[PDB]
């Protein structure tokens, strides 16, 4: 595990906190999140708002990471998220790839590719 | 145009209002919206909240409908939406298929399939 992979794994562990204020601490000011293929959330504040909005409708009940690696400095990690819809109580399992760019220990770019098959 | 197709076309015309309170008038209490493959918004109130949340981050600047038809009572309609992200001012064109179920002139189900290719 490289230092960047370590940080990404810590962030993955933290997802089940469902706490945007806690999670945003991993991000640089100059950052972005893109949930493919939607337009990105530009800047740290937009990323925080995106997470906070998500946690008003879903709980991340569990994250099971099954792969992590790096190529050309970018960290690639794959997991299944157990997502529970708060207004219904129904739970869903979905696989997702996260691709992370870090600069001096902070996340400067995050791209997610969720499984979009039915 | 069947009576149901006419209603769906009125609804499509109304999208550029960016007004969830106006748009929800087309929906029955017993309704749902599913933006595929995400979990559905169950019930009229959830549909309204979904639209209202969307309009806080995007403007639908234009809708160009290029197909409408019906099969087995369901209305199928395809369009390109011009979506402008309010926090950035940037605009995006995206194709989408909407499938509508109507009961007594009100929408009881709505499924969207947006183009999810990069
Ligand atoms: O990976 C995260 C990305 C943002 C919301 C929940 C998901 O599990
Ligand atoms: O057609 C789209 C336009 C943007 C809001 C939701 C709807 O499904």
């Amino acid at each position: 595990s490289t230092p960047d992979e370590k940080i990404v794994l810590e962030f993955m562990d933290a997802l089940t906190s469902n706490d945007a204020a806690k999670l945003i601490d991993y991000f640089a000011e100059d950052t972005m999140y893109q949930n493919m293929p939607l337009p990105p959330a530009y800047g740290r504040d937009a990323v925080e708002q995106t997470l906070a909005g998500f946690f008003k409708v879903f709980s991340i009940d569990a994250v099971e990471t099954f792969h992590i690696g790096s190529t050309k400095g970018l960290v690639y990690t794959e997991r299944v998220d157990v997502l529970r819809a708060l207004p219904t109580g129904k739970s869903y399992n979905v696989s997702v790839l996260g691709v992370f760019q870090l600069t001096e220990g902070k996340i400067t770019g995050w791209r997610d590719y969720f499984d979009l098959r039915e």
